[PDB]
C-alpha cells in the first residue's frame, strides 16, 4: 500500500502547535479549543507556551478560545501527572486527559 | 505569546505517517530508515500499512529504505508487543525499541 504508519522512539512531550490570539492570555494547565486538521474544533490542554515553533509562524494553525483563565490542574497535581507520565512511560496527553475527569 | 504547545487526545498508538515510493514495499514488523527533522535520518518500525493518512499522500515524506526483508520480531512476540502497548498505555515506539535489544540479545 501507500502509507506506512511508523513508530519512532520519539521525545517525551509530543504536542501540537497553535498561535495564541492577541489579548488572549493563557498558561499551562488550561483547556483550549483548537482546530483539528481538515475540519473544525476540538478541546485540548496547554502544556507549554513558548515563542518558537517548528514551522513558520505564518502557516501555523491558530487558536480559538480559552476555556480556563486558571489552570484546572494545580502546581501539585501538574508536577505529579507529568512525573507519572515520564516515570511510568505514558503519553502526557493520555495521562492529562484521563486524569481530568477523576479530578472533577 | 506566539506558540502555545497543546496536548490533544490521540488515537491509541500515535504513529508517524510516511509515503512508500512506487516499487517500495514493507510489512508490519519491519524496520525502515525515515526522514526526521528538516534534514535528518532515523530508524523506525512499521506498525501497519494502509491506503490512507490524515494528510494527502503528496505531503508525506517518503521512507528512505527498508532494513528488513522479513519482520525482526517473532509473530507471537510481535502481537504481544502491540497488545501491551495498547493495554498498559505505553508509546508503541518506546515498547518496540526497548524490547528489541532484550529479545534479540
Amino acid at each position: 500500500m501507500p502509507v506506512a504508519h511508523v513508530a519512532l522512539p520519539v521525545p517525551l512531550p509530543r504536542t501540537f502547535d497553535y498561535l495564541l490570539p492577541e489579548g488572549m492570555t493563557v498558561k499551562a494547565g488550561c483547556r483550549v479549543r483548537v482546530p483539528f486538521g481538515k475540519q473544525q474544533e476540538r478541546i485540548g490542554i496547554v502544556v507549554s507556551v513558548s515563542d518558537a515553533s517548528e514551522l513558520p509562524l505564518n502557516e501555523l494553525k491558530a487558536v480559538v478560545e480559552v476555556l480556563d483563565s486558571e489552570p484546572v490542574f494545580t502546581h501539585s497535581v501538574w508536577r505529579l501527572l507529568l512525573w507519572a507520565a515520564d516515570y511510568y512511560h505514558h503519553p502526557i496527553g493520555d495521562v492529562l486527559f484521563h486524569a481530568l475527569p477523576i479530578l472533577l
